[PDB]
């Protein structure tokens, strides 16, 4: 999730 990466 962060910045849309992975978690």
């Amino acid at each position: 999730g962060l910045l849309g990466i992975t978690d």
